[PDB]
């Protein structure tokens, strides 16, 4: 069975909950603390492996004890390792992350030593046939172009049933990211893209930037607790509210969990409404849990 | 030559070294980060190990990642770990530890609430015959008493030539531990528990904790760039200064350097004057150095 890639970021998270803040030169126990492997391209794997789809991450690293973490923890979850460019130099990024127990505050000290990033030389190597589904966390925008390209020349010489689906995320505030939009049979735009856009809602975001996709594709744009809303072709906004927790413990990687959610019901032949609602169900779950087990 | 045991807890300490100490709800990048074997016991243990000593850690541990390199670290050290007490589950402690650059300060956030202590049950299943020195880190009390009463009633039945010594460490202001001063040859107080029960100086907290200890015993007192002292039987007060290095880099676990430094100078039967010194170079050294390494 085919599987889905994700190239992208990876990371060590290592979390710790207290009850105040550390001052200087002191030793305090935590309430809790876990290491947990992050990045989206990473967490989405994560989502995908969790929901039962076989997928596969694609990503630099460098050789180390985190490294060795990391590739234990997608092993042991099922996530293939292959396609990883490895690198000659340099660690693979890490943080530890405090968390103030009633202020909800996160400081976080950060070891990156920026790796080079997956480039298309790297990618060329990649053998396609094994991908159902592609899916790039938009970063080095002039490589990645280069990538998709590839692809689009790919499908090209195949038959529509075994045409590899192409998903795009412009998560950051960049220029050079909007060459992206032109590319991919959907494309998610974040609520912090839009917002820096000058744009004040999903609905405005998803009219002002459908210009800039390829022909046919989608454009999908998560707002938290608004909800999600998608845009195809035919021009119909497509929308699917929140699914909020009881209380809402933990968010990072909702957004990573939004969007792998949404590709595994594209994926599974389902439609974009369907996908948009699929999405903000398992989005709205794993907010209310610890990391993203008991998302299923 | 026998062995030198070290009783208390073992930690997987996630360093990461940086400019300025970071401010709340931000995000700084690190200058460099690596992990290392940490936990009072444990980092006497990697002393006791530079010096030439042979030594062997008691403590808790389980099963997981964390262990494996913990563990693999204290063979690569030479560390005896056959008394480790293994629990069939739970996490191996584990911690976040940020050091300051310029001033050299260690602030920790520890994590060693999962496992439960090493019991006065799993000590009585260790060769005493082994150990010419047994230390303990004070942590769970009244369980450690009945150790400590163990090694007395061994001590019993042999020779002064050949009787093992005793050495306990009181680091933390909780007064569950002020009971273990009445055991133990050596007894360590630290200058964040002289502080907490009111002393100023490093003098005046021998002089008032002295009456708490057993006759004849050894209190001793590390004071930072205040050198270190010690109070015997006979009452003369001796002192020692530090050896401060050229440049403050690195404190972690530089107290745990002090006592191993100590408890080895005084197990290869040198005075107390001399061990004093001896812990005040060693432990100094320690501080111009990021790590262990060199420290002799």
């Amino acid at each position: 069975e085919k599987q889905i890639l994700c190239v992208g970021l990876v990371v060590l998270d290592v979390i710790s909950l207290v009850d105040k803040y550390p001052k200087e030169d002191s030793e305090i126990r935590c309430l809790s603390q876990r290491w947990q492997r992050g990045g989206n391209a990473s967490n989405s794997c994560t989502v995908l492996s969790l929901l039962g789809a076989p997928c596969a991450f694609m990503g630099s690293m460098a050789p180390g004890h985190v490294a060795d973490f990391l590739v234990a923890d997608f092993r042991r979850r099922g996530v293939d390792v292959s396609q990883v460019a490895w690198q000659s130099k340099g660690d693979t990024p890490s943080s530890c992350c405090i968390i103030n127990n009633s202020n909800g505050n996160r400081t976080i000290v950060l070891h990156d030593t920026s790796l080079p990033d997956v480039s298309a030389t790297d990618f060329e190597k990649v053998d396609l046939t094994q991908f159902k589904w592609i899916h790039i966390e938009g970063r080095n925008a002039s490589e990645q172009v280069k990538m998709l390209q590839r692809i689009d020349a790919h499908n090209t010489r195949q038959p529509p049933e075994q045409k590899i689906r192409v998903s795009v995320e412009v998560e950051k505030p960049r220029e050079e990211l909007f060459q992206l939009f032109g590319y991919g049979d959907v494309v998610f735009v974040s609520k912090d893209v839009a917002k820096h856009l000058g744009f004040q809602s999903a609905e405005e975001a998803l009219r002002g930037l459908y210009g800039r996709v390829r022909k046919g594709a989608v454009l999908v744009c998560a707002w938290a607790e608004e909800g999600a809303d998608a845009l195809g072709p035919d021009g119909k906004l497509l929308h699917s509210d929140a699914f909020p927790p009881p209380r809402v413990v933990d968010t990072l990687g909702a957004g990573d969990t939004f969007n792998a959610s949404v590709i595994f019901s594209l994926s599974q032949g389902r439609s974009v409404q369907e996908a948009l609602r699929f999405g903000c169900q398992v989005a709205g779950k794993k907010c209310g849990l610890q990391g993203f087990d008991g998302i299923v």
